[PDB]
């Protein structure tokens, strides 16, 4: 509701952190870019990019968008918390140019940043 810290503490959770995340994911990205956000502190920063072969059609851009991700997620360390951050790629990011995949970056980038300071 208000407060990410819920009672289910108490409750036997699963150590899978892929349904954990998909569970209760804080959405904040561009609509075919989706970065999940799961309040965390494990003090394990991960960085999850899910992505299925109808939603990057392109076999070699796969491996683009993957580098796009995982090589930001690499150098705005300062800005990410040390949380389980799943990204999961919608159907559409890999319609972009070469170009526009780095114009969409600051895109999403701004748009968690704004959430992460947040809550």
């Amino acid at each position: 509701m208000v407060k990410l810290a819920f009672p289910r503490e108490l409750r036997l959770l699963t150590p899978s952190q892929f349904t954990f995340v998909f569970q209760q994911p804080q959405r904040a990205g561009t609509p075919q870019i989706t970065i999940l956000g799961r309040l965390n502190s494990l003090g394990h920063p991960r960085i999850g990019l899910t992505v299925a072969k109808k939603n990057v059609r392109r076999a070699h851009e796969r491996n683009r968008i993957k580098r796009l991700t995982r090589e930001s997620f690499r150098l705005r360390q300062h800005e990410l918390p040390a949380m389980d951050f799943v990204v999961v790629a919608k159907k559409g990011v890999a319609d972009l140019d070469n170009r526009a995949l780095s114009e969409a970056l600051e895109k999403l980038w701004r748009r968690h940043c704004r959430l992460a300071r947040g809550s």
